[PDB]
């Protein structure tokens, strides 16, 4: 077993004065991975005071010292990549096939573009006339929250915290009472690579008391939450209650896959796969409503049943196994509830639809791989995003049809188009109403590529140029060479 | 005048709610219109309404979007006057203020967004040979404005003016207290060419009208200038409905911080313009004057003899230059605070008191008032008022004032008078404050971002960030490589 | 006959110093249209005298009323477009059916695109450290010359006049000789929207002159040239040897239009005539070699026969006239030297080839729509531009040999492609090198897409909002506020 | 003395098929350090094909690879600074006190910014309408050639080839004939850190054969000069002869330090030191022209000759030295030949004006630190870059008046002006016609600053993010999903 986790305040770790801990599961076994300190509401105070400290230690040193210590960072995280794979893993039950080539790398790859961005974010100058100009400058917030999720936990501390202290801000992160162990080895890193005490600072707790705290505290700046779409909204509401933050939410969606007409059956057969089983089926990004023509529909249920077939499912650490359990034992039992919906509201069964038993399998929390046809657009498992390894399939008739189903929908995070032609791909995607759209593949997230929802997905967007600027506020600064004239 | 109504998809449309309400003139207490308040009936056709202009008003090219409002630009300088006086009789800022700035830079703001509708562009980024993405900047929609009562026309263009040219459709809610201009403005827009429901506005009040546009599921983003106790209600209530995005531009507490070098002719006028202009209405106002102890005498002499000259009267005269309050409530309130600096100790220079005699007596008037000898704990010192009160504090040395002009929740302006070079910008550059004047106050060019730290604001006014952030970014990524699948 | 044309330098007509004169000719009748004066070096030292007082001004006003008066321009251009477009016809030869739907249209369109951007041109601020930063200012060049040439004279006297107005330069233009009257009217234009007197002065003359002293005055700080390649050569040299100019060229091409296997011949066929025949032919970005799969030549040709027997040579001003004749006899006489060498090395004469004859041509320089097939790489015709109605057809087998063949030359103004595929759009035209790419489409220029050539074809770029940056220049300023150290 | 020194073509040394030599002197004892191979005709062509080869290695490598190496070269620099600096000194006769400090730690400052900023390169996405919009690539231009100066020279190469890597392209570059040493390291060094062989070629020789070779090459793209500005006339006309290249040139200045009527004269006379005397006056920036106000002349001349006897020339390996050399002995006699050019035109000596001499001297390039007053403006020293330590001094009475003779000159390189006074600072510095203005400073050059010249003193900039993108070349595409009409 593991050592009690500590919380980590100001480049050491300490005791939570809460007087409270938690446990995290390892899903594939059930079996307690560690005991975990909560912080409370005393703790929140020491970790902004501490944050607020680095900050401006962080703040005055030059763009390219900056710069440098997060890409020391970014060498020691390739160097561990295989190490901390394998601590996701337990705590998720994620396949070390997909923690060791995806997580790690992928947060990492974030890191790394941000470092290279600090010295080019700049300011703008402004001329009015020759006796008056204006000039900004692109201030740091001050001390931001992250809040995390329990699918991809170092990813998402890396997502938020890059931009956040390439910014020039410090991060105090909130990992998920699910999975908090990644985040505390995160903070580590940084410190190892250099970064001042306090920038990064981890509180492991609950939501109901360690991240309302954050999220009420007067002296945090900014919240950045990833997670459910209802619990996003309690968040946005409490910040702003309390002092008037800064908001940014990736939620959850039900995301569309349109298959084309003209479309190769069994390259939409993969990207359906790829869109609806990858990390058993917990990706607020998937493709969870396949629309398929009504002629290819038979042909195409026939493609995903042989490659459902293949999915790989058991011990975790081995090469060959592409299919986990689910997070927790709570969430299957959710899992289990909308597939039993699917079930009663008429929507046929092709495969899957039961926890997966015997030796290896009744001690963890497996659901299979399953798969609905026949689905309409009222139905439940159709409209709600189940955050399970459960396709929903969709007949359509044309391409005006398609779209509208597509969009008739509160959520809209990704998108995407299956299409050999140009017009098509092009036309189609500009209409959906989504902020993430992918043309003949899924999931491929660049560090470029700003990300985020539309609709109840999401506030602001993650990743891209744009997302170092949004962690920092304009400061507009008049020069006034000519004289004042007041009319009193 | 005649009863005023809704204006949903190019008409004016008898509101649903079977609710009124009134506007009062400020100057006589007179009732200048009964206005119909929009229900939530009444909302939920402005947003269809405004959902179906976008779909019209997105299709156009960007330069058919660009000279639309610019026809609109056209009318309103044409109408400059005619609308200043509506705008004085509603708000009661003198006709000298209205016809020389609030449609002017309203105007300003829009012609501004008018010319860079065409540069908005997305971006491409190579991946590798067999795959690219590309981003588009497109509209979010519907979004609404709601909009305050010290500026109505020019908040409206504001709001307005960047919505309208990131291709969405805005349905607006001007204050209760002031409801006219908008009206007009919608008119206005409609005669430019714009298509029936890209911009509607529905009068009402903030705790039913605006609350209906904050929940309404089809709205897209709220942006809302006003009070800060209204502003966490507006941003709880879009959260809690369909997570809009939201802006807010909010109050503050704003510091002129004089230096030491400082001409004082000059730092008096820059305090002056700075608390008393539409009578101390004003979000970005300098309430808190930090001058140094060894000039503070002589400063108080410069105020008080500027503060002579000031001349309040009839609103529409040449020569006036100071006005009623907006409303004979908000006189009460800042009649309020006023009466909290003399209790706190703080030394009365000048004013405090309403004005009285013939022209004065039927309005909502308070003299220009300054307090003197304050310090941080004091209530005047620490909220906004709103209204003509300026507080005057000494201060000793450079760190001090920099440390006391940032201990506050608020954040929307800052300002410092001094010639030396260093001082100005090293000030300048640890001020906790979006909008920063260096020897001036209160000049909000079209290209310069505004708005706050803190408390005073989420999110920025003008500038080209604006027009972006009326924009939502798609990402497209074009996969022309064979897609591996490892099931 | 026209009334005398004369110089316009600061706000008003005036006559050249020079003691010279030349004529300009109807293309379609040989009459002459109007005895033109010619610019000597005198006046051009008048003209940039005049230019730096006006730039004065013109650039101490507010970026708005800049914008305004640039509009207002616009609007007088948008009235008067028919009237204009008759000039621009009598001038060049060009039918009415193009220079009352293009020329005009599409110049206006650029000059009300810079008249908005003026305001937005910024510069940036750079924070270096608590007690330093630096920023940046946009400053106007000075005064800029322009020369013109003569296939779309109006279009180019705005395409280079708006952009250099709106970053606050004035522009000295020199026309073509061939064609001078519509840049005198552009002048009088600008001039009654509000332009201060100065900011844009023309100087009709002939290039070994008036051209060679605009780019040897040693305060004239930019150049822009649109001509063809080899006087490019010779204006950007004397640029550099005499005062060290900034340059911006738009010089000809030989642009290759890519027919896929899979491409709508139909489709195609409209595309290469468009490509190859508007405006007679003298078009820098035309589709001269038009590359056809081997197995859909055959087709392919008969289908441009039908489409050739189509054009309608006659009276400029009719409507249905849509094809001129060439600007002048010795430019026919060049065009019918490259068909005469078509003949002799080889290629197949398809249509067209010799001058037309009969009651309304006789007096023009009329050339019959040509085609060849059967074409090679080392023809003289495949391999020069002919700037005349001469299209050649090569036939390919494969993709890698097409995009080799289409980049084996000097030139790099244009390319296209005609596909329905989505990744073989894209992949083809990611490889060519042009600096200008249509997909399914060609010569549509939007104000907001920057064009220019790569390799021969040219240096910078005009349109887009790079073009208004590129007529100002960078000054960094750096402010210390920190104490000076000396070493010594 | 050094082995016979060979070219570096694809990764490795090879010798030059030329059969031409030449010689770099020590400038401080006037020994050979080393005869060096020339590059010839065919050598040339020869770095050309590897550069085509390596560029498209090179350019199809992800953005975030090619960053990797760029910091890997960067790495490499920082740990032998020491090294490098100690043979540019040898090369150059700068003291070692001023290479261990400047020469490597800024070039390699700015090989670190553009290797970050790598992934932020993008083109743009603009709608045209429903059916149609335009993309745009930032492609490289290929193959440039960059050709380097002796002052700084493996700063310049760094400066030049930093940008240009960044942006996709192969680099020939050919370092000055007088100082060609460490160019080969920098070769060297770029190939240990992963830099795909031939990406960066090194061609020492002299500028009439092998700079003349590059620049008329039809492959090349661009040219990239620093020098004099005789020569960059030269270059940049040979470059447009030829093959129409891109180009960019930072050339000499005759840049004025104006010192404020309000001004604090120790911090003015220790401003002008640094602004004329570092690397013994040959800084292409230097502050050459001193406009000091009438009042204060005497009480700043005095204390210029104070700071000027505190000049502590010797051992250029000492640690106390802090003046050289001049580069060469032809380069001292120019200089001296501008000294007694001032002695016989009345310019009054201040000090200096002779060669050093003694122990330690009489075998090394020395001059004196020379200061002349009573200049004015028609004065040839004062009207022309000398490059050695030469200051001149000259009077003024009022504001208008300085900034009017401030201008008056074909040069543009770089200006100054002393003041604590914000509106003076700012208000003159906006009147100044050159691109690099410090405020209460001299020289110091960020990588994140543009920098280069007005008028004679240059053709584009240097450093800062647009210099990135000026080393690609900007492809437009438009995508037309509509069906296209032809008017035929
Ligand atoms: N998008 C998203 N949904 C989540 C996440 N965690 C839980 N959910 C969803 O929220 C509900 C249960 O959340 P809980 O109340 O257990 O935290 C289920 O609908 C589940 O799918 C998460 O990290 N992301
Ligand atoms: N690209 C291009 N070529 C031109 C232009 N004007 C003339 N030419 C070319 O120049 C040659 C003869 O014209 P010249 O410039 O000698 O009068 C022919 O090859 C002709 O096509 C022009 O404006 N653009
Ligand atoms: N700005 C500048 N001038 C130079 C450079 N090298 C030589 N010069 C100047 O050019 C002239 C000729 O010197 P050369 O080029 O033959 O060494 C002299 O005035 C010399 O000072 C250089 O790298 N930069
Ligand atoms: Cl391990
Ligand atoms: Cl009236």
């Amino acid at each position: 077993r593991m050592a009690e986790q500590q919380l980590y305040i100001h480049g050491k770790f300490v005791a939570a004065t809460s007087g409270k801990t938690f446990e995290t599961i390892n899903p594939a076994t059930g079996e307690v991975l560690a005991t975990v300190q909560a912080a409370g509401r005393e703790d929140v105070d020491r970790a902004v005071k501490s944050a607020q400290q680095g900050q401006k230690v962080w703040a005055a040193m030059s763009a390219m010292a900056r710069s440098r210590i997060l890409r020391k960072a970014v060498d020691i995280l390739r160097e561990r990549n295989d190490e901390l794979a394998r601590l996701e893993t337990l705590d998720t039950g994620k396949p070390l096939s997909e923690t060791a080539a995806v997580d790690i790398v992928t947060g990492a790859d974030v890191l790394e573009y941000y470092a290279g961005l600090i010295p080019a974010l700049e300011g703008s100058q402004i001329p009015l006339r020759d006796s008056s100009f204006v000039y900004t400058r692109r201030e740091p917030l001050g001390v931001v929250a992250g809040i995390g999720a329990w699918n991809y936990p170092i990813q998402i501390a890396l997502w938020k915290s890059a931009p956040a202290l390439a910014a020039g801000n410090a991060m105090i992160f909130k990992p998920s009472e699910v999975t908090p162990l990644t985040a505390l080895k995160l903070a580590e890193i940084y410190r190892e690579a250099g970064l001042p005490d306090g920038v990064f600072n981890v509180l492991p707790g609950i939501g109901a008391e360690t991240g309302q705290y954050l999220t009420e505290h007067p002296d945090i700046a900014k919240i950045s939450f990833t997670g459910g779409v209802a619990s996003g909204k309690k968040v946005m509401a409490n910040s702003a209650a309390s002092s008037l933050k800064e908001v940014t939410m990736e939620l959850g969606g039900k995301s569309p896959l349109i298959i084309a007409e003209d479309a190769n059956l069994d390259l939409a057969a993969d990207i359906a796969m790829m869109a609806n089983f990858y990390s058993s089926g917990q990706v607020c990004t998937n493709g969870t409503r396949v629309f398929v023509p009504a002629k290819f529909k038979a042909e195409f249920e026939h493609k995903i049943l042989e490659r459902v077939g293949r999915i790989r499912a058991g011990d975790l650490f081995a090469d060959d196994t592409n299919f986990g359990p689910l997070v927790s034992f709570p969430h299957r039992q959710n899992v289990l509830r909308y597939i039993e919906s699917g079930k009663s509201e008429g929507a046929r069964l092709l495969c899957g639809g039961d926890v997966l038993k015997g030796e290896g399998f009744d001690n963890g929390a497996w659901v299979a791989p399953t798969v609905f046809t026949d689905c309409t657009d009222d139905m439940t498992i159709v409209r709600e995003e189940i955050f399970g390894p459960v396709m929903s399939i969709l007949s359509y008739d044309d391409e005006a049809e398609v779209i509208r189903r597509a969009n008739a929908t509160e959520y809209g995070l990704a998108a995407g188009v299956v299409t050999p032609d140009l017009n098509r791909a092009h036309r189609i995607i500009h209409q959906l109403e989504a902020g993430i759209c992918w043309i003949n593949s899924w999931g491929e997230s660049p560090a470029e590529m700003p990300v985020g929802g539309y609709k109840h997905s999401g506030i602001g967007r993650e990743n891209g140029v744009m997302t170092l600027q949004s962690y920092t506020q304009v400061k507009s600064i008049q020069v006034e060479m000519g004289p004042f004239q007041s009319i009193f």
